[PDB]
């Protein structure tokens, strides 16, 4: 399209040399909140759908958490085109997170490196802002566009799982499916979570408020987990979701790594690393959680799509469903569209029926 090639070449380089990284976020949570966008001629087919997690998903391509962290832009976010919609990360008390600035461009890289730290407007907020669209939502899950909540943790919590349990007593009710974020790069010790024992005193605490939620009211628990785990942290975790039944895996969040090659002036701030740089190594972790859970449990693939094929390759190594984030800053809206228009194309061409016969199909080979 002309939407595309106008987005790509002309709107967003054009926002991008006018504005820093932050102020362009804060002015597209707006626009889409709003709905002014050029809006999607792309019409969903059959062969997007996917069943997972106990609902439909009219097409696998979310957004991923962090672009609407306080819930402000969720039907917007739909009428971009995206099968679902994830919020958050938010955190039980309000917190401002880090010091500004706090996000920088990587454009030879096509990259993104943040370290916001967890700003959010808090459980209260966001369970209210919810609240007022209920139903709305209620009739959009049906349709097949399905809401997810991500839960992260207070900068100066004494007790993280507690700050999990709280966030799905809370938004648990209005989700469809609830993330325990234990990944994020730019929270001190968030990441041990990730390890055995306490991976699994968390997750049975958590596992156990959601059962506590009345039946209509009970959504599906994910794990996103980082792209910088070790094998043996990945083979932990891989045993604890079994054991205890979590729902999914969403794989994965932001690196800490800095790949060689990054040619970014910015490419030495302080914080997670997304886009481009980030793909192959996103696309292999889900390929090991796919092995290591033996295909029985669902992945939410993310890091680095940006076209059919990005959402394709991490589809046959595993993954139900992906998200993207940065492609956006980049591509626009636009971009959304063209990734669905491609991966359809693609699949006829593969000889997959649909999107469902494609999952794992690179272990079967
Ligand atoms: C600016 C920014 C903020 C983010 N904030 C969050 C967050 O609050 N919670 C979370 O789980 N992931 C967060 N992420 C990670 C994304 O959800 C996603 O896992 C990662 O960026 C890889 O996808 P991408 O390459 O398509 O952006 C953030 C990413 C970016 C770029
Ligand atoms: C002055 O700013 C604009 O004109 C924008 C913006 N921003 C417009 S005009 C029509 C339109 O669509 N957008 C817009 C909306 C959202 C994004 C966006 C969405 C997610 C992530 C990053 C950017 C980009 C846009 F150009
Ligand atoms: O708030 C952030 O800094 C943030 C959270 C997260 O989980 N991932 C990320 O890249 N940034």
């Amino acid at each position: 399209t002309g939407d595309e090639r106008f987005y790509a070449e002309h709107l967003m380089p054009t926002l991008q040399g006018l504005l820093d990284p932050e102020s362009a976020h804060r002015l597209a949570v707006r626009f889409t909140s709003l709905g002014l966008l050029p809006r999607a001629r792309f019409q969903d087919s059959d062969m997007l759908e996917v069943r997972v997690l106990g609902h439909k998903f009219r097409n696998p391509v979310g957004i991923a958490a962090g672009f609407d962290k306080h819930g402000e832009a969720v039907d917007g976010l739909y009428k971009m085109g995206f099968g679902f919609v994830e919020i958050g990360s938010v955190t039980p008390k309000p917190q401002e997170g880090n010091p500004r600035p706090r996000v920088f461009r990587l454009p030879e890289d096509q990259a993104v490196i943040n370290r916001y730290g967890f700003n959010s407007h808090g459980l209260s907020v966001v369970e209210h802002r919810l609240r007022a669209r209920q139903q709305k939502q209620a009739k959009l899950t049906e349709d097949g566009l399905p809401l997810g909540v991500n839960l992260g943790k207070n900068k100066t919590s004494v007790d993280a799982a507690e700050d999990y349990a709280e966030g799905v007593r809370v938004l648990g009710p209005l989700a469809d499916y609830l993330v325990v974020n234990v990944s994020s790069p730019n929270t001190a010790g968030l990441r041990s979570l990730q390890g055995k024992a306490e991976l699994r005193r968390l997750l049975t605490k958590v596992l156990q408020e959601r059962d506590g939620l009345r039946r209509v009211h009970r959504p599906a628990v994910l794990v996103k987990i980082a792209p910088d785990l070790t094998s043996q942290d990945k083979e932990d975790i891989a045993s604890v979701v079994k054991e205890l039944g979590i729902d999914g895996l969403i794989v994965t969040n932001t690196t800490v790594s800095r790949p060689a090659g990054l040619q970014g002036a910015l490419r030495s701030e302080t914080g997670g690393l997304s886009g481009k740089p980030l793909r192959d190594l996103s696309t292999q972790t889900i390929r090991e959680m796919y092995a290591l859970t033996q295909g029985r449990v669902p992945i939410i693939g993310v890091g680095g799509v940006s076209s059919g094929q990005d959402a394709l390759e991490k589809i046959r190594a595993g993954a139900s469903l992906v998200q993207l984030y940065t492609a956006l800053t980049f591509w626009g809206p636009p971009v959304v569209g063209k990734v669905k228009r491609e991966l359809e194309a693609l699949l006829k061409e593969q000889g997959f029926g649909g999107v469902t016969d494609a999952i794992g199909a690179d272990h079967r080979r």
